[PDB]
DNA sequence: AGCAAGGC
DNA sequence: TGCCTTTGC
């Protein structure tokens, strides 16, 4: 039972305004691996409003806590609503919270979590930390769960310029012999994203580095024209 | 705004 | 394969 009075008050307010006819193709959507109330993203954000400005936001020493319970709660828009509060944290997240973070990329895993978790959070993360990589990304691989692997793909999505592009090509050429769908797919959409950057370089990677018929379509689609 | 990014 | 729905840029 969740004990954290913001919590509770959040549950209770989700739980008022559930849309069972809603919920049905929302949870279908995420193969129903959930149970979902039936609350979409315009109003469950309205409805969290609601609650932080009775309560006020949480001080910063429970926000672990408080994301956690509303990890364990069984309707997925208390997942998408703890991700929504870690946005309004996330100038308190820090390198001390990765172990935090991969526990939230292994518990009630799904794309629609570990994509909100992985580019914006440990994207940060490891751009503010990059001697801290090598403690987790290779272990990440290694662990033959899909969701720390699409971790070890993504965290960089979103670097642009940034990106080390050593590193990603590394990490596309241990992971791309997966069969796994998510990972077939987060290599395709890595490699699509950087060329928007840096073309040249994935039109290389591609032309001399084995990739899934999948990953190679996706990355070269708006750049093949041009050689 | 109106373009963009899983499901089947 | 490429269009659909909902959400993000
Ligand atoms: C080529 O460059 C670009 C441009 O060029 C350019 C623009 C852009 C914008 C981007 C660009 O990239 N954006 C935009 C859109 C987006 C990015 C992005 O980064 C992401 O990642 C960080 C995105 N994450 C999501 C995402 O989480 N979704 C979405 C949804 C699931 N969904 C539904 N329908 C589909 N068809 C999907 N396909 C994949 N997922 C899909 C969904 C969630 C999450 C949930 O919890 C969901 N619960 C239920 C549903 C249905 C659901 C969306 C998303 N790039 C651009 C704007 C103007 N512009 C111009 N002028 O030029
Ligand atoms: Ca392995
Ligand atoms: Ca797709």
């Amino acid at each position: 039972v969740p004990m954290h009075p913001f919590v509770k008050a959040l549950q209770e307010h989700f739980t008022a305004h559930q849309n069972p006819e809603k919920a049905e193709p929302m949870a279908r959507y995420m193969k129903n691996h959930f149970l979902f109330l039936g609350i979409q993203t315009p109003e469950r954000r309205q409805l969290l409003k609601d609650i932080i400005q009775i309560h006020t936001l949480p001080d910063q020493k429970d926000f672990q806590i408080i994301i956690r319970e509303l990890w364990d709660l069984p309707e997925r828009e208390f997942q998408a609503a703890a991700l929504d509060i870690m946005q309004k944290y996330k100038k308190h997240i820090n390198e001390t919270h990765i172990p935090f973070l991969e526990e939230l990329i292994v518990t009630k895993s799904w794309w629609d979590s570990v994509d909100s978790i992985v580019p914006t959070f440990l994207g940060d993360i490891f751009l503010k930390h990059p001697e801290l990589i090598s403690a987790y990304i290779p272990k990440w691989i290694a662990s033959d769960n899909i969701w720390l692997q699409r971790a070890a793909i993504l965290f960089q999505l979103k670097y642009k310029q940034k990106m080390d592009e050593e590193l990603l090509f590394w990490i596309i050429g241990q992971l791309h012999s997966s069969k796994e769908f998510f990972i077939q797919k987060a290599i395709g959409w890595v490699l699509r994203e950087y060329a928007k950057t840096n073309p040249d370089v994935v039109w290389e990677y591609v032309q001399n580095n084995e990739l899934a018929p999948l990953s190679k379509r996706e990355a070269i689609k708006h750049i093949k024209q041009n050689y």
